[PDB]
């Protein structure tokens, strides 16, 4: 019909919403600069046949931050655990700051100061770091030619 | 109607051509080794619903230097000011040199001699530096389902 | 018809297979920390108007290694050996191993040990790297206007 299927694979999954579905976060992580991740979401979906699904960066976070959302390609009928497939791109200077940053780049205050590298980014479970647009996908049979029509 | 609706915001503006729409930079600006920002277009365009727009990076430049563009996704129907999410992804090697680098890697001449970040871009009012690529979305209901059919 | 046409450039290409299709390195490659590059495929294809194509990273390599693809658009009717935009995003932080890594971040030991700078990957002739995914596309005519409907 005209309708797609969402599962939530964990009570740490959270329903997406809408032009573009914003999909959240299933976990709380911590990346310092340079490290590379895949953010579960415990979020599947069936694309129905003739259309593929894309896992892609938000506009704030992308913008505001370091953190480099490749966009992920979900295949007509796969029905895993969606991940987030990210890096904080942001250089590994060395420098130390006592400052965690938000997915908008502002300062966590902790009450319980600590010693973090400069350029780390906390991700919190249930926010919106991601979403998903799903376009039609084109497959014709592959013809071997030695020049074309 | 068959025809895309684009506004010019400003007399920096300056209109797309045709597969893909050329875009335009409204501003000369000039970006050091990891520096992001947002380059205004001082275009507008009304996507009709059904549709989303993808603000993606060009291959020329994004293949010769180290500007990397994050493909902005315009929603159907979003008519403010479309801006270019840029990265210089060139490595902060503390390094310097006296010259800039334009959008095809060489070197811009100063009858003026500066000193620059090794590693620094500028884009020039005017430049072709991304190309706007207008998809058909899907965009149906979501069920909570325990199970897909 | 419902057929795409595919021609091999070279005895080094080698043809697509299928929801998207998986592009293979026509050539061996090294690539050090922060090296850019394009990756002939020595395959070209003709794709109808009204579509374009999607040269994209995949998902095995992208998320296990540093090696970043930026999504290629190739435009409907072009006929040129498609050619992988890719740039080894691992941070040249001057060391030095013995030790290459293949796409999937595993190490490469050598019968004959030779030193590489820390972070260098290579790419095998015949490899899965990318894949393609080919979309509809929209193409109005624009028309300059002062305010949206
Ligand atoms: O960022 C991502 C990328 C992929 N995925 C999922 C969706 C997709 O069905 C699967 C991998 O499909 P890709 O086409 O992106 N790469 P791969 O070549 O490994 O898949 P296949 O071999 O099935 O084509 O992993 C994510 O959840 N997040
Ligand atoms: O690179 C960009 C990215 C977004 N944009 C615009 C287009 C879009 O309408 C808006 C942000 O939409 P996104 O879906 O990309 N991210 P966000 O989740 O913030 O928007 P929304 O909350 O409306 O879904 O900003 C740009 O001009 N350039
Ligand atoms: O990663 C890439 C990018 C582009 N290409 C090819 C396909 C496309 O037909 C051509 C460049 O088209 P783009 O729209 O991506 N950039 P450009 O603005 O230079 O092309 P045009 O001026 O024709 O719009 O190069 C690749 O093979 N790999
Ligand atoms: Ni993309
Ligand atoms: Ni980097």
């Amino acid at each position: 019909t005209n309708t797609l299927q969402v599962k939530l694979l964990s009570k740490n999954a959270r329903m997406p919403e809408r032009a573009g579905y914003d999909i959240f976060s299933a976990e709380t992580v911590v990346l310092e600069p340079q490290e590379k991740a895949v953010i579960k979401t415990d979020v599947a979906v069936s694309i129905p046949e003739g259309y593929v699904g894309l896992l892609t960066s938000r506009s704030g976070v992308s913008s505001k931050t370091h953190l480099v959302i490749e966009t992920g390609k979900i295949a007509a009928g796969y029905h895993g655990n969606l991940g987030i497939n990210i890096k904080n791109d942001h250089e590994d200077d060395k420098m130390q700051t006592i400052f965690l940053r938000n997915i908008d780049n502002e300062k966590i205050f902790e009450k319980e100061r600590h010693l973090y590298k400069l350029g780390s980014y906390r991700i919190e479970k249930g926010e919106r770091i991601a979403q998903l647009v799903i376009v039609p996908i084109w497959t014709p049979e592959l013809k071997q030619v030695e020049e074309f029509e």
